[PDB]
């Protein structure tokens, strides 16, 4: 019926050593001076140096915004935009994972279209008649694709509460997708933000608005992803590089068509509890498989046969179980907690998560109609044994 | 050598014991309280628990609601100019170790302005003053950061934690209410809880031990080993246990000092930003394990309160019986096995292992750690 439109990155650049790229690039478009978008680990870590170092050794000058948290607030956006406005630069470089991605992805719309100022008016399909200030994208989680879709998430800290801003004028100039800036993640966050890139090419695999093209990239990723996961955690490069193309690949299918009701059920710990968005998504998966297997057709059966079980012969009914099993059981390889109290959630708050959870627009997306009640059960289900 | 013991002056236990409060400040003559408290509390109504209080009394406040957990240099300057700023003559710490650490370096710096940097208050703080009035408020069983002479702060810049020990820091008043306390999440009560045992393990065991800390720490094995599976659950009379045993955990420690649980711990927090409590949590067993030989009879008496039967056991079984009856309480309560499972990476060892044999707890330890013992244990730790 409708058509399908694809928003992606009309420049990337994917492996290690990618972000040698990147001075050419700006070389190539003109720009004159960047704002980093970053967090204090990575400045820290010296992930941000890897960078900066480069760019220096190009004449190419930059200015640094480290205040971005985790699950960053109003109060971040407008801080990085104060900075922006008066750093002088005329492009953004974002260095980091989901949470630096998305406060570089605000600060460059609200410049361009200021009559966004107050942050919360984003939310939704955001009328933004100008594209942000161009972007940079340097992921260094393995990850949430942010370089490469179309929104960006922001704490309503006051309203407790994720809001989603949609807007193809937010999309990067360029990614620089290279396992060298993810490399230094301890092993829990590789496992994490991992097991949160399969959920992004799961979900997005079963989403609602699924068609051929997205199928396609998502099946792949999978793959990608669940070969490649507990490498990664243990430490091998390779496995490294895989899981740093299989994120990506997630995020140019679920930018276009959607995410699902674990995601939805993950914001509201984010914003109740500054709960990590890989973790919460994470423990919630397999729980949120299991209730939505009967509604996803014969595609756990390919997520199964990708996730190496042997498919062949099995009813549908037992290959939906396996590919359940077969989440259950990478999180306990790469150690993921097995429910939500070991986490910091609180039981008394179920009932306003689940709330909070219906009404979250990737709620929307889930291939099951889910009502208050579905929710308020699968938070109970996954919150201990 | 004579032993030293500083105790709060006054204390309030139980459940409301926050309604003491207004009158305490009516008492002392005070004007205007400064509440030092995190954005957490204020957000889950803890400090209006205080405010409302202090409104319907008619006494004045104002609020610094910057402190994050392991708390900055840059966090105790903020708060302090805050308090300077404020109007205030007293404090008011509502909160975990996090606010009370920040309160204590504020109220000390405040009246002994040559310390401004922070960094030079570590070790026994040269202070000619008092701290400006501290009135204590803990919300997690525990640090018993409102009882001890200790506060500890993290330098950024040379990535470590240092601890400040200082008479002049002790509270005025505590108030240690479990209704505060209820609140934190199952998990943070766990390993809250289990640093509150860390914190009487060690201290029992502690190098400086003698008679009265040894009775303090005993009794609050008992109490807490008794009371955190329930608390954790959301007992109530539980939780009213675990307050009052943290607390007295404290009485003794501050006094006397803690071991390498704590000093293995700081680095975490330093390089991490762990939580205290659960990276305490998970090294407990482990140091426990090395130290059993250098601690006389005591595991016996820990295992036995702890619910173990010990008659008939020989002192080497008592001892694996005590450190496996605290893995078994770590798992009841969901403590993280690992370090690697909390976001410690391994290449970071040798550095943590040298900032903890430096590290002030480390010098309480009864077995006297050398470097290769400490990356030994970290490694340990870290992975099965
Ligand atoms: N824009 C989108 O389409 C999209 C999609 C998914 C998620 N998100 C958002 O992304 C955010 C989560 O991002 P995330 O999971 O990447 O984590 P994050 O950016 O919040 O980072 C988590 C922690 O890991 C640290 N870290 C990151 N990279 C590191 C590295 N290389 N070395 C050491 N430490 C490192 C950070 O400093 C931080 O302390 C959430 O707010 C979520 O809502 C956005
Ligand atoms: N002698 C001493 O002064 C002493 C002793 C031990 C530890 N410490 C220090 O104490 C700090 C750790 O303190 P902590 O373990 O109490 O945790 P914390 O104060 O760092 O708080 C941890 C988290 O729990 C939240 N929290 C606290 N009370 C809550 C409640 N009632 N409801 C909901 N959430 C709540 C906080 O907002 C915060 O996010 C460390 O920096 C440690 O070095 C000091
Ligand atoms: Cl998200
Ligand atoms: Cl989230
Ligand atoms: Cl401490
Ligand atoms: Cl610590
Ligand atoms: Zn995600
Ligand atoms: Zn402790």
């Amino acid at each position: 019926m409708m058509a399908n439109r694809m928003i992606l990155n009309e420049t990337a650049w994917f492996g290690r050593g990618a972000v040698g790229a990147l001075t050419d690039e700006v070389k190539r478009r003109g720009y004159q001076k960047a704002l980093i978008v970053t967090d204090k680990t990575l400045v820290q870590c010296g992930v941000v140096a890897k960078v900066t170092d480069k760019m220096d050794a190009a004449g190419l000058a930059w200015a640094i915004y480290d205040g971005v948290v985790p699950n960053p607030t109003i109060t971040v956006v407008k801080e990085g935009l104060g900075v922006f406005q008066n750093s002088g630069a005329d492009y953004l470089i974002a260095i980091g994972g989901g949470s630096p991605q998305d406060t570089c992805k605000a600060i460059g719309i609200i410049s361009n279209n200021p009559e966004f100022a107050d942050v919360r008016s984003l939310e939704g399909l955001s009328p933004t008649n100008k594209p942000s200030v161009p972007i940079l994208a340097i992921p260094t989680t393995a990850g949430t694709a942010a370089e490469v879709t179309i929104n960006y998430v922001i704490t309503d800290e006051e309203k407790r509460r994720k809001f989603v801003c949609v807007d193809p004028h937010d999309i990067p100039q360029v990614a620089f997708i290279d396992a060298d800036m993810m490399d230094g993640c301890p092993p829990a966050l590789k496992a994490a933000t991992g097991v949160d890139a399969l959920t992004h090419a799961i979900e997005g695999y079963i989403t609602r608005g699924a068609w051929a093209l997205t199928d396609a990239l998502h099946i792949k990723a999978i793959e990608i992803i669940a070969g490649a996961l507990r490498g990664s955690v243990a430490g091998d490069k390779d496995a490294g590089e895989e899981m740093a193309l299989g994120q990506y690949v997630a995020g140019m299918g679920f930018s276009n068509v959607g995410l699902g009701l674990v995601h939805g059920m993950a914001h509201p710990l984010g914003a109740f509890y500054n709960t990590p968005h890989g973790v919460a998504n994470a423990i919630l998966l397999p729980h949120v498989m299991r209730y939505n297997a009967d509604f996803t057709g014969e595609k756990y059966r390919d997520i199964a046969r990708v996730m190496g079980v042997k498919v062949e012969g099995m009813s549908l009914e037992e290959a939906r179980n396996a590919a359940v099993e077969a989440v259950f059981a990478l999180n306990r390889d790469v150690g993921i907690p097995p429910h939500l109290r070991d986490v910091g959630v609180r039981k008394e708050d179920i009932p306003a998560l689940a709330q909070a959870a219906l009404d979250d627009v990737c709620t929307g997306g889930n291939p099951r109609e889910a009502t208050l009640e579905d929710i308020v059960e699968l938070y109970h289900t996954a919150w201990l044994e």
